[PDB]
């Protein structure tokens, strides 16, 4: 991997299950053998939605959590373990979205003013969601949502894993900026939604309590607003996206918009906890969307992200760290494009918020944007994962390689591994003063042949005048791989003389010698 480091100890696969209940798909009896299937695959644990649609419905506390039960128990029978999903946002809509649940409608009716929707620039009216910023209606119905939730699936702690919250759309802590009713479907610029009379009123308030007064604003922003009601949020999304993100206006509203998000983040965080951490004691991750096109939009840069809330993902990862939350990252089968009109880049996107997510000692959690049909996007997956140590990999989705045997072998030999630590020794190496040792192989969890950024190293034992390294490795899997010298300026040397390998892979901790 990265850093000269492995795959990491702890990675674990896990599938999605269908966005709608297991009886619109299959039963109960076959749900069951599926799950015994998955696990045989390599599979960890199925993550699924419970949406607060389904579990909320007809009023105020008043609970369903019927279906959640159920399915947990036939978890149980399949001796298999689950990851619940509180899905507070609705089912539809979205890309690969079938079903229709949007969140109780009754929770519209909790407000007189338009504090709890969004708005976008246009007057596109967005309820797929709460508006993160009526945060006291949120602290109230997620507190109460969890709170009811943990009671009735206390009986199920055994087959519970972990807990997924939904920060917004799609199960994602965003804006609702990419929608075809606004015009601004993939892979179009996103729209800011931050223009209800709520919103507005809230950045005014925002901005004032920053610089105290309008005259100390003007002189922050080098501007000439004449009243408090000239303090809004960008009247043209375009220009803002091509200049205006520049200034001191433009970084204040950016910061404004994305704290939102950063400030939701830690509330259901603490909601969750709260909820959670007594009866189940497992961890609590929330996800963040891949939103890759219009990156290098040379007219617009990041033309899609910023209006989704991302615009410095250090600062927003800050945000799940300080709330004790793991996050879950996407569009890890995807590779650059960088061209017009899309200008994607989804595989630069995923490389930069890895780096910031180790760095900061995240544990990161992928998944795979679209449905994969091919061998050859497992293994972009498995590049990602395994090189740039995510603790697990979610596959989206459950039909995809339930009902393809093909496509589940691949999986299974690809990414539904077991890592297994294993101690490798090389002797004989001709290594100089200043040299250092590192060895690559075929597999993604050997950086697939790469010397330059993904190789492993080695350290040089005084003691036998060997190199000595402990290396995380797929179990149960053939490898091929070599050693090779890199010299004090990073330059490849020489390589090892024979090609090793180990068919396969011991289950068991042990150690693979070789000489130079
Ligand atoms: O069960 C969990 C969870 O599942 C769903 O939510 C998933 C999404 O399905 C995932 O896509 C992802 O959410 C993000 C993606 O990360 C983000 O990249 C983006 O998707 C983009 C695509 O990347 C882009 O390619 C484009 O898709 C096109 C295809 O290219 C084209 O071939 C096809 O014909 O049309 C699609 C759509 O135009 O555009 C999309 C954007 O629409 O946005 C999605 C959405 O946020 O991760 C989440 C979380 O797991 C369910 O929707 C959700 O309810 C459920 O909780
Ligand atoms: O809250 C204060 C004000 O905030 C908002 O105004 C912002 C814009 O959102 C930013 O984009 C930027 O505006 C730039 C603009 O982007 C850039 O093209 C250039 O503007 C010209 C404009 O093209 C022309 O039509 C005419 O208006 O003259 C402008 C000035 O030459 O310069 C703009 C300013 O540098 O910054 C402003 C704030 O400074 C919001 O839209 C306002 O309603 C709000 O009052
Ligand atoms: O990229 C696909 C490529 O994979 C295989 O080639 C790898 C070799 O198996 C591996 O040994 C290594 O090759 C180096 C030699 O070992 C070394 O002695 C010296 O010659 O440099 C070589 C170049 O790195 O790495 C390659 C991949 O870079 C497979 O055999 C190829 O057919 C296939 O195209
Ligand atoms: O820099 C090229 C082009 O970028 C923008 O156009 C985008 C548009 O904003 C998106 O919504 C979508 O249609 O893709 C277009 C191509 O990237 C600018 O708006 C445009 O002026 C500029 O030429
Ligand atoms: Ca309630």
């Amino acid at each position: 991997a990265v850093n000269g480091k492995g795959m990491n100890p702890d990675y674990k696969a896990y599938l999605m299950a269908p966005l709608k209940k297991i009886p619109e798909v299959t039963n109960w009896e076959t749900f069951e053998n599926d799950l015994r299937w998955a696990k045989q695959n390599g599979f960890y644990a199925i993550t699924v939605d419970f949406w607060w649609g389904d579990m909320e419905k007809n009023g105020d506390q008043q609970f369903d959590f019927s279906y959640a039960q159920r399915f947990a128990q036939s978890v149980k029978n399949a001796g298999m373990k689950m990851i619940p999903i509180i899905s507070t946002h609705q089912c539809g809509g979205n890309v690969g979205d079938d079903c229709n649940v949007p969140i109780p409608s009754w929770v519209w009716n909790q407000k007189s003013d338009d504090s709890l929707y969004f708005k976008s620039e246009t007057g596109t009216v967005n309820k797929e969601t709460l508006n993160p910023l009526a945060s006291d209606v949120i602290r109230k119905e997620y507190g109460e949502l969890y709170t009811a939730f943990a009671a009735a699936m206390k009986p199920y702690k055994d087959v519970i894993a972990k807990i997924y919250l939904s920060g917004g759309p799609a199960g994602a802590l965003r804006y609702p900026s990419y929608t075809t009713s606004d015009g601004t479907g993939y892979p179009s610029r996103g729209k800011f939604q931050a223009y209800t009379e709520f919103a507005k009123s809230k950045f005014r308030l925002w901005v004032l309590n920053k610089y105290g007064s309008l005259n100390e604003v003007n002189k922050a922003w080098g501007t000439k607003l004449i009243s408090e009601l000239a303090i809004l949020p960008p009247s043209d999304g375009e220009q803002f996206l091509m200049n205006g993100y520049l200034s001191m206006y433009g970084k204040d509203y950016l910061e404004w918009y994305q704290g939102i998000l950063e400030n939701h983040t830690k509330l259901i965080g603490e909601l969750a906890h709260n909820a959670f951490d007594t009866t189940f004691q497992v961890p609590i991750g929330a996800k963040i969307a891949g939103v890759h096109w219009q990156y290098n939009n040379p007219t617009i840069p990041h033309g899609a992200e910023k209006p989704a809330g991302y615009n410095d993902y250090s600062h927003l990862l800050d945000a799940f760290k300080s709330a004790k939350l793991d996050v879950t990252f996407t569009c890890l089968e995807m590779t650059d494009k960088g061209s017009y009109p899309e200008y994607s880049m989804p595989k630069t996107l995923v490389q930069n918020i890895a780096t910031l997510a180790n760095e900061k000692g995240i544990v990161l959690n992928g998944e795979n944007a679209l449905s994969i049909g091919n061998e050859e996007e497992y293994k972009r997956v498995a590049e990602m994962a395994f090189n740039y140590n995510f603790a697990g990999f979610t596959l989206l989705r459950y039909q995809d390689v339930m009902y393809n045997n093909s496509l589940m072998g691949k999986f299974k030999d690809l990414l539904g591994v077991t890592p297994v630590m294993q101690t490798i020794v090389v002797k004989n190496v001709p290594t100089t003063i200043g040299d250092t040792v590192y060895i690559t192989g075929n597999r993604a969890e050997l950086g697939s042949w790469d010397t330059k950024q993904y190789p492993i190293q080695l350290y040089y034992d005084s003691h036998s005048n060997d190199w000595r390294g402990n290396v995380v490795l797929p179990a149960e899997r053939n490898i091929e791989f070599k050693a090779f010298i890199k010299s004090k300026d990073g330059t490849v040397k020489s390589w090892q003389t024979i090609q090793q390998s180990w068919n396969p892979v011991p289950l068991k901790t042990t150690s693979h010698t070789s000489s130079w």
